[PDB]
């Protein structure tokens, strides 16, 4: 009997067998979660690699751009567990930016229409799958988003980082709005994952940081799926070995 | 003399006299300063409101959405200010947010739409004034923001909020670019100001009918008596902020 | 199976049936943890209190201004447990602060050697349990504490609230120290729980905190149960947070994360 | 004129014409201001450093770990100020931990003992002087303390960044009582500078960071004795050239 035992938990983000949606998704099932998984576009490859994972699931179609997509989401989600069954869990672990405000590109030269597409996906559709969700969900029920402190700036990662920062404001009025169904909003700022800033992660960890190794994050999504954090919401935990608490 | 003596400021965000923006440029210039001054969509009108500021200061039309204001803007003040002389602070009061992402209007039925013209605005906008006057800046200069506190959730503000969060991120991003000119990025997280509760968490009290206080502040950051401060946040809430009950 | 199971953990600060420590560990057993207790100085009383746990356990003696006590506290566990054997948790759920420094007493009036004696024990012990008990854990171990968000000043909590503070800086120095051992180390921010007898001001001062709290947090707060507190720290206690130390997990409805 | 003309001001933690009181003076006087100095130990050598300050002043005796020298402050100081007038500044600049609970000693070595003077010294005599100078304060006036960001760990400052940490939350109790006498307490988190026994700092400054030099510090703190952030209490403005908004 692990830690999401009885639960029905969708599972956003994965594309590849690296993704944090992919080690997250594995992880549940791998504890009695009984799992609903959503893609974006690529629809037929990323169906391949959930076939990878311990378990299958009904996989679905979710561009968080689309406005039928998020309108029917929610009854969909109903035909695939049986009506009459809500879910306990959704983890929302996708993020998007051009390169053109993202990476190597000037901070300034990154056009607002790029930046706002950026803060759509990565921001905003936190609140609109809250919301396409919700009344599908059981109390007592967990919603769990990607994050990266984003508190202090940093090279390349320009306004992805201001997307996070938008995310965490996001959180909080969720966790407002979720409140009402007795569900707990809250986001997971991971660690730099492969998919000088980590020579310096791992320094900084007190008991390291291994960027090859999603589990450490996927188990902290596990943690905030089950009922042994029922008193927290609107809120971040952070799974990045404790870097962020330390200077040097 | 004055704080900011000789100093040539932009300050953006006029529209009314109770208007943040007023109060700053105002104090300014009883602090000596040769200001620079821009207006958004009734600029008519907006200049019989820039009248009463006590000196005549040049009001340049700048529309934070409009992509050839921005690239006009430097040659419009270089020319306002006379060519061979940059600017020495940069003001962005500035917000908006459609009726649709704040108050009693729920949180989850704001389109996005809404919510992208409030952040392009409010919190991009900043970013997008700094580009534009960066390169007609003096080293030991300072552009300054109005933020309003968004560590916390809470009722009415809403998105707003929201572009207050990504507004302070950027300001951090905006530092690392304005320190290659020797320029300094503040906000300015300011109380309430008219345009009980706060007046008691508040250990000095707070008035908001009176935006002075919030308004020498910006004088502050705008000063050389901060030359260490940047890409962060000074708190002109009467240190409400500081105060759980 | 459990949470927490055939895991050694010490437990600390079990004085009264409504301490938070004695949920902890009434969890924790629930949850096939194999608990070794230690308590402070009305040590006959305690007894029998651990005796109405889920399980009896052994109670040790732990004054953490005693240096003698955290010389031998470690060998003393140890002999507990049996030889060979090692904790895999240990809770640091002590606090204390004299009236003079935390109640009605004006924040200015607090002698300073009475806050020496809060820090020594709400903070610093921390640092000295950690220094006592780490030789003897497993990797992938875990110490947690009690926290109450002093981020900000508040009426009555007064010098506590700097024992507080004091206590978070101790955390993330403690985890620094852990780690090599391949111990977490972090502290739990738990909203307040019922552990005017001060009289019109106090019982009114207090009354508004546990009105505020239970309107602030969005999933509700309940003054009355500690039992979401408890489960909060067996999950640090857990191999479900071990991505995350020297830090602060806040069991307390998400109060702090609102400003009204 | 200047900033803080004719505004009586008290000052503290000058030991060398390095430290970060003295160039707060001197500033302080390069303003116009009129000024109290206190000296912990070595009084005729804060004596012979103060002698080479814009003005003279007045320097009287104040080891913060002695109740009497506190109970005695007050009256001390509105002699040498005068009768009939009172102090608009404050400036706790005083700080010390025994080499035990710093540097290369371990962080569990320390005996409470140690801890507990340096914490006496550095976090708690800031409301004793609070305490001792309030009641002596004109409305409008401010007091101000020195901090250095504790909000991480970090190697060698050790205890000392426990000793800021309760600093700073001494801050925003100080500020509960000062308000009452209509005046402002804050603390000026600098950034490192070569004092007597006391890299990535100047890297990580969007505008950089010398630590020989003290000035942007002393400019810092008259600016907050000045009129100039009336608005601000119970805070902390970070005089360290951004350094802590940043990751690297
Ligand atoms: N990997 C890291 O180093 C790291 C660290 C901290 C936080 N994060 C965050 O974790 C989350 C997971 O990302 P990842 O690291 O696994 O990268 P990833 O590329 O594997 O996953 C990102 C996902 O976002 C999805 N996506 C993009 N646009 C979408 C849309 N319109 N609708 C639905 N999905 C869309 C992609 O399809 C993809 O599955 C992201 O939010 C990211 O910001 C990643
Ligand atoms: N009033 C407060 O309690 C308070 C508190 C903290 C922060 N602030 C911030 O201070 C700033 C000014 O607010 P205020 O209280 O002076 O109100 P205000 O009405 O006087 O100022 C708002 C300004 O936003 C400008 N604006 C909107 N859209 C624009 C666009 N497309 N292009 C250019 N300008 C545009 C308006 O012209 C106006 O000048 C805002 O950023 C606000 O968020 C206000
Ligand atoms: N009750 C709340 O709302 C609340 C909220 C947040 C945090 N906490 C924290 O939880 C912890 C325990 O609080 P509680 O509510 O269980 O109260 P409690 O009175 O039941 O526990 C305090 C404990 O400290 C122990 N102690 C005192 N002096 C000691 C000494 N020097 N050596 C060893 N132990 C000593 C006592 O024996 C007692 O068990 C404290 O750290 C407190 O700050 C309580
Ligand atoms: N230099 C830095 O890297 C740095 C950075 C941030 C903050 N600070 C802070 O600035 C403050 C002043 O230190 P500094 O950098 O000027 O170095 P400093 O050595 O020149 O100043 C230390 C002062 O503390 C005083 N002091 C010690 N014991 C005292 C006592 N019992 N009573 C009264 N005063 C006593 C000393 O007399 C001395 O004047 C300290 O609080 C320090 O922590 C320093």
């Amino acid at each position: 009997t692990g830690l999401l035992d009885g639960k029905r938990i969708l599972v956003s983000g994965i594309i590849t067998d690296s993704s944090i949606a992919f080690h997250i998704a594995r992880v549940a099932q791998e504890q009695g979660a009984q799992l609903v998984l959503t893609g974006f576009d690529r629809l037929r490859l990323i169906q391949r690699i959930t076939d990878r994972l311990p378990a299958k699931a009904p996989l679905l179609e979710l561009d968080v751009q689309n406005e039928e997509h998020l309108a029917s989401l929610a009854g969909r989600v109903t035909e695939a567990i049986g009506a009459g069954n809500k879910l306990d869990g959704v983890v929302h672990s996708i993020g998007f930016m051009p390169q053109t405000g993202m990476g190597i590109n000037p901070f300034f030269d990154a056009p607002y229409a790029d930046v706002s597409k950026g803060i759509h996906i990565s921001a905003y559709s936190y609140a609109s799958m809250a919301k396409a969700l919700l009344p599908i969900m059981n109390p007592g029920g967990s919603i769990v988003g990607m994050d990266f402190d984003p508190s202090r700036a940093m090279p390349a990662y320009n306004w992805m980082t201001v997307a996070k920062s938008a995310l965490e404001s996001v959180n909080r009025f969720v966790a407002r709005e979720a409140g009402k169904y007795g569900v707990r909003s809250n986001l997971v700022a991971a660690g730099p994952i492969r998919t000088l800033l980590e020579e310096g992660w791992d320094q900084r960890a007190p008991i390291g940081w291994n960027m090859k190794d999603a589990t450490p994050v996927a188990k902290t999504v596990c943690a905030l799926l089950s009922d042994w954090l029922p008193a927290t919401t609107g809120d971040i935990i952070y799974a990045d070995g404790g870097a962020h608490t330390q200077l040097l």
